[PDB]
């Protein structure tokens, strides 16, 4: 099996599939779509979206998959990071829904001009986003380990580290003194997954 | 003794999920509706502050909390057998949801705006992202291995893809009018497969 992930933009909505292939040891081949060559490569994607992964087998046969966040959890589910319970795989789905929910306020700053990106910064800062970080924060205390769910490694873990780069991206300094809960998530994160925090640290 | 109560102020909002997954599965549940009058004193009661909520009381009267729509949505149909009987058809689930998801968003951006607002705004996503949308989700019904969303039998993808398109209807009742053919038939066989979610959905 060769795993090719088909994407834009380098920390978007291919993170997820990336970090969680990462965090299960598996290998995987970065493909980058320029703006110039999207025009081109569109119609050969099933859906016309991306991020897109494609499997091409030893025989040379090729299946692929769409929507990103079903691959990360077919992925997650198949390298046994969807939760080891039934209760446990509703906790990592509710903080992916509160993460989801995160990420859209973040997409509404996205390819906009300098200048309209920063009235619509400003809106969620003092809006949605804190709201949604303390019902995170909350979500994370209410864990029965120090990750998001449980003691090891979820794809609500990988989906999180996403969403709060992205905050941090619209303000640098927005968590700085705030949030402790979130800081430890990550610091618990990065030691039960050097591969993950090896990928990390290289960008 | 489980007393399941699905909270929530809509009524064809994102409890539609909760409630479509417990009918289809014949589980019985309480409806709690929030008004707006009510809902200032009700927030701070609800774990999150936000609804749908569902609250799970025992014969004992002990109480389980559950909030994110889809997370409870997941949780329910899991149990019930209706998230796909192979981590593939889990995929094809989740894709799906992926999908209907993208369009429920799109409607999203009409909600709660005075009447001049929401006119501007639905033929604005009614000429771009909509029915961009519904072709996708069409061509995801075609290469169902069933008569349904995933395979032959319910699952969380055919419910979620039936309250989507009720939600495209209300902004435009003729849209899908001797257009998208799978659609129209996905509903069809959807009804004749769950003599349960017909009489639901009738009354
Ligand atoms: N539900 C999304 C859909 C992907 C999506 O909205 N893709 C956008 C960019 S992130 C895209 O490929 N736009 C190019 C086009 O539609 O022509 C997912 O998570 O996969
Ligand atoms: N967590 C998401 C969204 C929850 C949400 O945005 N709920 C809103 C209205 S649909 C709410 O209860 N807001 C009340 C408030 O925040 O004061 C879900 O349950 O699907």
């Amino acid at each position: 099996d060769h795993i090719k992930v088909i994407f834009f933009n380098g920390r978007g909505r291919a993170e997820s599939i990336r970090m969680t292939l990462v965090a299960a040891g598996v290998n995987y081949e970065d493909e980058r779509i320029s703006f110039q060559d999207w025009p081109k490569i569109k119609p050969t994607i099933p859906g016309g979206r991306l991020p897109a992964v494609k499997i091409t087998d030893n025989h040379g046969h090729v299946k692929w998959m769409v929507e990103s966040l079903a691959i990360a959890r077919y992925m997650a589910k198949k390298h046994h990071m969807m939760g080891g319970t039934e209760e446990e795989y509703y906790n990592v789905e509710k903080l992916i829904g509160q993460a989801e929910d995160l990420e859209h306020e973040y997409y509404k700053t996205l390819m906009k001009p300098e200048e309209e990106k920063q009235k619509i910064i400003k809106e969620i800062l003092n809006g949605k986003v804190p709201v949604l970080l303390d019902i995170i924060c909350e979500s994370l205390k209410a864990s029965t380990g120090k990750l998001a769910v449980g003691d090891k490694v979820t794809l609500a873990d990988l989906v999180l580290i996403a969403v709060i780069d992205h905050v941090t991206d619209l303000d640098k300094e927005f968590l700085t003194g705030k949030y402790p809960e979130i800081h430890k998530h990550r610091e618990n994160l990065l030691a039960s997954s050097p591969r993950l925090a090896k990928y990390l640290s290289d960008r």
